[PDB]
């Protein structure tokens, strides 16, 4: 039926049939398009108070609940999605990763590098697709696949 991931849902508000991906945490009301030896992605990190390290470049002591971290990324996930924002600057300014001073950019990495959650999300996205919030130990992410 549909590519890897991918089920049918049925809106709540709507009544319209939307698209979901159980992997990515994508949805999307349009039928998804449609694997490498590596993919190359960027991210953005909100990490919490049970992140393996709850410290980051931003806040010396991470305090916010798990629950409060899942709403920033909601909430950064609806301006990139309305085009208020761009990934790469969100991920700049807000992203508790070393790597939000590349614009969230993690290069590129085969399958066996990243945490399990990360890995799979990043590998069931089309290049030019962003998941939906992705939990790993370290906290709540919004990947981008670049390459």
């Amino acid at each position: 039926k549909l590519p890897p991931g991918w089920e049918k849902a049925m809106s709540r508000s709507s009544g319209r049939v939307y698209y979901f991906n159980h992997i990515t945490n994508a949805s999307q009301w349009e039928r998804p398009s449609g694997e490498p030896a590596r993919v190359r992605c960027s991210h953005l990190l909100v990490k919490h108070s049970q992140s393996r390290r709850p410290s980051s470049w931003r806040q010396e002591k991470i305090t916010r609940t798990k629950e409060e971290a899942l709403e920033l990324i909601n909430g950064y996930i609806q301006k990139i999605k309305s085009g208020e924002e761009d990934f790469e600057s969100l991920a700049s300014q807000f992203s508790d990763c070393s790597s939000a001073k590349a614009r969230g950019d993690l290069g590129a990495f085969s399958r066996g590098q990243m945490q399990k959650p990360f890995e799979d999300a990043s590998f069931a996205l089309r290049t030019g697709e962003m998941s939906g919030p992705v939990f790993t130990d370290s906290g709540i992410h919004i990947i981008l696949r670049t390459e």
